[PDB]
């Protein structure tokens, strides 16, 4: 079976992209919401930034458990590195992340170096990062743009290579923008993954632009991906990262192994959302208000609808199951109906209405009232 | 190049799950914002269940230019084809939808009729909707829940040549229910191209419980699907239809041409929020209020970001940008500092943070307030 790691990067690429970004006590209360929620990583921030970030990941860092991956992102940059590596010291199982970009557009346009270059910088920053971290840290190298490096795709299977002989133990490929569709980026991954085979794992990490991240780290998944970047909520810069509830979902139903505590999903995205101050979305998969509801054909059974167009139940996720019938609801016609049935009592269609406005005069005339099945039944 | 059609369904999927569904001006306004965009056809609504629906799909098909499809649902039954066709009679181009389930679930556990039952009746039911409709009328057949039909998967390949025999002109085929991931989907779908060949159209109709519905659709187009059955805001049965503006984007950027007013995307969405009463979350892709921000580096150039880190620009959906830099925002250091060194003017570090109080003192003290620059080059 596959090995799949959800790496959370809520603290980072989430925090980051929020209109008041959080505290540290804010920041503790979400990293244990990822611990308890048993993700099987946590990037904890961006250290070499400033002085506030910097002491938010040395506090985390002690805070994780162990064998807990705690990883801090830095740039391709000595200095940044050793601040980084500093910042991530304490934790059990720290973990460097080094970005670099590494698209034709980029080299071409914003770093404005040769290919050869690229590969230098690569190569001393990864090499440099494995001098000061030591023989067992594990190394991740992101390639930023890895999504948009069309025209230039063979060079990124050299400067991957590259980073890999310079001591990464992980490759992550970012879609930074979603541009595309989502199997040409699994196309992309599958040919890194090929060249690649068992010299580093492979990491995916999607922006949701056009609404495909989940799907794209999901189908990355059946190509050799075996770490997915994901944030609480869809956090994220501009529409977010991949969603960490819809992708574990995802792969749960499509029979894969993963540890993450699916039913602390909705309460884990209440309490995001109460932080963050963004609504959940009623139409939200997963964790939205509404999503359980099958309320087509009041226009002319609950179970059968239940049964039939559900992929899950909502306590799967923590929720509480709301949908059941009402006796004064609208509709209920239908279920006193159904209940006279089951007694065996008989009572024609003018009878039924008017057992329902008899039940909705009792109901509102009780404060919020309910009619109990035995005495509808007494009503006849 | 490939022909694509947006059939948009927000009549009838999407109002048949509203909590409080669309009065008939609503339906109209709704109608009317479906043909300013430009969409390919306009699925009505389902006006068997009730004479409201039915009125209303006949004033729908009486309004609807010359030249646009327009689609009412009916089920395999001969009298509610009847009354559909007589529903939507009189448009210029009326399109016959009828639906039957295919999925061994449904044979087996639902209809708990054999495979060749299932056949005669999608043969009967199309036959006969061809009888009364005439020889020139556009005829879709969906088989429910085929996104399902795993185990029986190729008696789904019988029962849709059997509709396409019988008189059916598209063949739909539905992820009622999004249970597994796009491409177990799309390899489906290109198994059924395969055998259809050019005797039918073959759209996909798609529905968003693991949030691949996007990507479900948008792949299915690179496999011979034609026809993307849509919905406005991601409106529809549960977590909702394919999005229709994250379909249309996409397909855009992929270099599809699609007939869809792109820029008629966000006045419209925004119309549709106001008419369901669901607001639009922030981080929603395309109409999200936050989704073009790039404020990470507020923690330590815009028109770098604007660049690099955008799928669009915001005006080709019909928003106004709003990212702009301000000499009074927080980080407006920069911006000043920024200003002086293009008017050659030299100010050290202590002079760029008092300019920015006195910036602030100014603003703070006028009502919204706008420090311009000619001013402030004057406050030196
Ligand atoms: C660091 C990297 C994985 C990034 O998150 C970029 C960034 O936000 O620094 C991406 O989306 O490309
Ligand atoms: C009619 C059909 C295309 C349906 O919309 C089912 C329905 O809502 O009647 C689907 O999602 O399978
Ligand atoms: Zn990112
Ligand atoms: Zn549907």
């Amino acid at each position: 079976p596959k090995t799949i790691h959800i790496q959370d990067v809520t603290l980072r690429d989430g925090n980051q992209a929020l209109k008041r970004p959080w505290t540290i006590d804010e920041k503790i209360e979400v990293f244990d919401l990822l611990v308890e929620l048993n993700v099987d990583g946590i990037e904890v921030g961006f250290p070499s930034s400033n002085e506030t970030e910097f002491h938010t990941c040395q506090v985390l860092s002690k805070r994780a458990p162990k064998g807990k991956p705690i990883a801090a992102l830095s740039r391709a940059n000595q200095n940044e590195i050793a601040v980084t590596w500093e910042a991530i010291q304490k934790a059990d199982c720290p973990r460097m992340h080094i970005v670099y970009p590494v698209s034709d557009f980029s080299i071409k346009h914003v770093l404005k170096i040769s290919e050869k270059e690229v590969l230098q910088k690569i190569r001393n920053s990864i090499s440099f990062a494995r001098s000061i971290v030591g023989p067992g840290i594990e190394i991740q190298f992101s390639g930023e743009h890895f999504g948009d490096a069309i025209e230039n795709f063979a060079f990124t299977k050299e400067a991957f290579l590259t980073a890999i002989e310079a001591g990464a133990n992980i490759i992550n490929l970012p879609n930074t923008v979603e541009r595309y569709r989502p199997m040409v980026f699994v196309n992309m991954v599958k040919e890194i993954k090929d060249v690649v085979k068992d010299k580093a794992i492979i990491s995916i990490h999607t922006h949701n632009d056009l609404g495909m991240a989940t799907a794209t780290s999901v189908e990355s998944v059946y190509v050799g991906a075996e770490q997915i970047e994901v944030a609480l909520n869809g956090l994220g810069e501009r529409a977010g990262n991949t969603n960490l509830y819809e992708t574990a979902i995802a792969l749960h139903q499509n029979g894969e192994n993963l540890n993450i505590n699916f039913q602390r999903i909705y309460p884990t995205a209440k309490r995001i959302s109460e932080l963050t101050g963004i609504p959940i979305g009623e139409k939200t998969p997963i964790i939205g208000e509404d999503i359980f509801s099958h309320r087509s054909g009041i226009h002319q059974t609950l179970h059968q609808s239940k049964g039939a167009y559900r992929t899950f139940s909502p306590e799967f996720v923590g929720r509480m199951d709301k949908e059941t019938i009402s006796f004064t609801n609208q509709s209920g016609h239908k279920a006193i109906e159904f209940l006279l049935h089951q007694r065996g009592i008989q009572v024609s269609k003018e009878g039924i209405h008017h057992l329902f406005s008899l039940a909705k005069s009792i109901s509102s005339r009780e404060n919020n009232r309910e009619i109990t099945e035995a005495e509808l039944v007494a009503l006849s």
